[PDB]
RNA sequence: AGCUUAUCACCCCGGAAUUGGUUUAUCCGGAGAUGGGGUCUUAUGGCUGGAAGAGGCCAGCACCUUUGCUGGCUCCGGUGC
């Protein structure tokens, strides 16, 4: 499923993790897709497709909290939004995604 | 009273697995650490003014007395279940 194709770009396509990151990535339009868990609070979520329709980059919702997120990106520790810089073999930004 | 001074807390860069900081007591970190650089409360503490002409320890003077003058030092530290 959708943690399968994420679990290839990890080694196929350079991205990023944290917050802090998603919000200085998507500025100069190095952003192609974000995605966000659905532990975040919306105020903390309503910053980001903000920024990103003004880059006009899609938005991913997650099903899942922060603590399972990190799981499925392949990182001991939890992420809240996760930001792709550039797909590798990986077809996350063209797909029903 | 002036200058100055701490934990805690917060801010800018930066980005983390070969996970790391860390209290006597294991909490914290992509809701962003460790690191580098700063801000803040001023309990407390330090120098200075108050204030050494104050207080204290000592030597001479002679006053049936009422009393005083001349004077010196009033300094530098250390440790602690």
């Amino acid at each position: 499923s959708i943690n399968q194709k994420l679990a290839l770009v990890i080694k196929s396509g350079k991205y990023t993790l944290g917050y802090k990151s998603t919000v200085k990535s998507l500025r100069q339009g190095k952003s192609k897709l974000i995605i966000i868990a659905a532990n975040t609070p919306v105020l903390r979520k309503s910053e980001l497709e903000y920024y990103a329709m003004l880059s006009k980059t899609k938005v991913y919702y997650f099903q899942g909290g922060n603590n399972e997120l990190g799981t499925a990106v392949g990182k001991l520790f939890r992420v809240g939004v996760v930001s792709i810089l550039e797909a590798g073999d990986s077809d996350i930004l063209t797909t029903l995604a």
